[PDB]
């Protein structure tokens, strides 16, 4: 039930199955099997034995296994089911455990690690799976987790469409991107002062029948972040999602999306960044908080990737938050407008009521509200987005929104696979 | 007194400054001096200038700046004092300043950046000082991304210029500043300390080490359950002569880091404190000694890491011990480990343990290394010898010399 080789062989592809090494009562199997076709490292913490409890031995197959897909480059998959490490074997045991994290850290960046989290997890259990890119955990057992799965079987799925992802990137293919275009413009609102959830806007850019592997939906919910695949390519997408916070960086997010940008820079997936952001939400709490370090995380890791990543701006992108969503300044590859984008400092009412607020404040009172509507309308029109923006060439492109989904798969496609 | 050259003849050694470019109205000037020899390249927004409001002319003197200092491979040192970028430059000043973003990143690692906050640095200029290295706050200065007006506006909540992004609150409660200055001219002075431990790294000299040799242990309470400052014993370590210059003092205060010299040579120390949550690591722990870690091994800098921590105390502390996990694991600087009193579980892995490849882990004779406590466990160094997880039991009067011979010996 909690077998290490049913659990193994239902992740494996049916016949593919080879131990590396002898069964045994340590608490770990490792073994060698295909994840459609792509040789890939596993290993299986014991639920049979002390509750999973991890020892000398276990760990030691799990190093092991670390070694074998470090030498062929193959991703690695753990299989979590554990309640801490074995108390009678002492700082012998610890030691292990240390030597199956400096592993995961000799892997980093190098072959991708997945974690599937099916049963009770603790102490190692929980570090382990925090060392490796991504972590899908299963009911039976922040943002730590990335993925969570509606049953045991159904993480071994995700598990093993996660391998695809970053094993089977796949090409980009001009004809199944134009293929796939829509009026992905329709998907606003009436509204530009109504939110809305950015997610059907990602799924409308993206392959129609594959999933959109969301990370972290429930942490940072003003910054959407995942993989999918995009004319068969698999691609990372960040999207502000202006129903949460009204779209807003703040500190949690900033961090979720500069983790990802990393994630998918090391493994050179390409990125889609779709902007609609009004700034970074002000905040006792975000400067207390540190959001200021927080921010800087999220421009360091746009202006250090090396991976195509295009902008494409939607409805707004203000300020700060501007500059960070990878913006022309942080290197990026291309940045696309639809046709209503704006770009700017602020919105044009708050933009004049400080560059003519003494006029403002100058004019009577009943004729204040008509003064400063005008006032923002002529800035809009001296302005106004994307105008500007394109004139000093940090927006590349204003296109028609019918054709989002092949402009920015021909832009991925032409982009060097390493700036 | 905001004159953007009296600041920097402040800051850099008296007649050597050298204007990077012809001085002008655009809220920035930049030059090169030399810091006690070192030379380095500084600028200083004009805050005589619009606040020092960052524009297009005046970010670009802060690129080239950059790039002058990532060719020579110079330290920068930026001087702050500017409300954010200039509103009616629209767009063009934002790209201008995620120009200087751009440039801050390049030199990431590569030359040390030190920012000297000495008025404000709002809005789209809170983030540059973020991006550097080390931040030094003067008392007048202020960091935030939105001033108390906003705020106010936005959530209701009133707060000042000082409680919203003074040095008080960003060295206690956010870790966003580093050092906190005395006054103006003290800034400048611990900025070009730093300037020196970064750029004027020296040499171990076993001569030095153990000359300074002391009976560390004696500083320890009497009891073992006793709580107790470690920041005597740190300095007990380090050369007698020369600040220990802490970081983020106020900030998770379990772990006590900072830079100071051992021989002459300058090393990063990593200390959980008993004094603050038992020395117990948390999220905000986790996370000030993983930041320090890297930033010493990006600049070759070997760490002394003391430990007397007995656990740690799920979300933030999982993902930030992590990141320490990886940080010392990912670590090529020599790092050696002096267990004093106990180190147990978790927090003893991460503590740079054997497993995560320290250079050498050493522990007084009555240290204790363990899974947990010995009363927790039915509800020792020998053996930690015999399993090879510590190194050497070493005498504690030798404790100083003992860690730099290891340090000293590592190849580098």
């Amino acid at each position: 039930p909690r077998d290490p080789l049913l659990r193994l062989s239902n992740f494996f592809d049916d016949g593919s199955v080879e131990l590396l090494h002898e069964r045994d009562r340590s608490g770990v199997l490792a073994a060698a099997g295909t994840v459609n076709g792509v040789r890939t490292i596993a290993f299986c913490t014991d639920g049979t034995v002390m509750g999973g409890a991890m020892g000398v031995e276990g760990c030691t197959h799990i190093v092991n296994a670390y070694d074998t897909a470090i030498e062929d480059q193959s991703p690695i998959v753990g299989i979590w089911h554990s309640g801490g490490a074995r108390l009678a074997e002492g700082v012998r045991a610890l030691h292990a455990v240390g030597q199956v994290f400096e592993a995961m850290i000799r892997a980093s960046g190098y072959i991708p690690q997945i974690s599937v989290v099916v049963g009770f997890a603790a102490g190692g259990a929980a570090y382990g799976p925090a060392l490796t890119d991504v972590v899908v955990m299963a009911p039976e057992s922040s943002g730590v987790c990335h993925i969570v799965a509606d049953d045991e079987l159904d993480a071994y799925d995700r598990g093993r469409r996660l391998v695809g992802l970053f094993c089977q990137q796949g090409h980009f293919d001009r004809s199944k991107a134009e293929a796939g275009d829509t009026d992905i413009h329709a998907l606003l609102p009436e509204s530009s002062r109504r939110a809305y959830d950015v997610r059907p806007i990602v799924t409308a850019i993206l392959d129609a029948d594959t999933p959109f592997d969301e990370f972290q939906a429930n942490w940072a919910p003003s910054m959407v972040v995942g993989l999918g695949r995009l004319s068969g390519r698999t691609v990372g997408v960040l999207a502000n999602n202006p129903l949460r916070l009204g779209g807003c960086l703040n500190s949690e997010s900033a961090e979720k999306a500069a983790r990802f940008v990393r994630l998918c820079d090391a493994f050179g997936i390409p990125l889609v960044v779709v902007v609609d952001v009004p700034g970074y939400l002000p905040g006792v709490d975000q400067e207390w908080g540190g959001v200021v370090r927080r921010g800087a995380k999220l421009l360091h890791a746009f202006g250090e990737c090396t991976v195509p990543r295009v902008t494409l701006v939607t409805r707004k992108t203000y300020g700060g938050a501007y500059i960070a969503m990878n913006s022309r300044s942080l290197n990026a590859t291309k940045v696309f407008a639809w046709p209503d984008a704006e770009v700017a400092v602020m919105g044009a009412k708050a933009a004049v009521g400080i560059l003519h607020k003494k006029k403002l404040a100058a004019a009577p009172e009943h004729e204040r509200e008509a003064l400063h509507d005008q006032l923002a309308a002529e800035h809009e029109r001296i302005a106004g987005g994307v105008d500007s923006a394109l004139d000093i060439g940090v927006v590349d492109e204003k296109i028609d929104p019918a054709h989002t989904r092949s402009k920015l798969t021909e832009a991925l496609a032409q982009a060097p696979a390493r700036r």
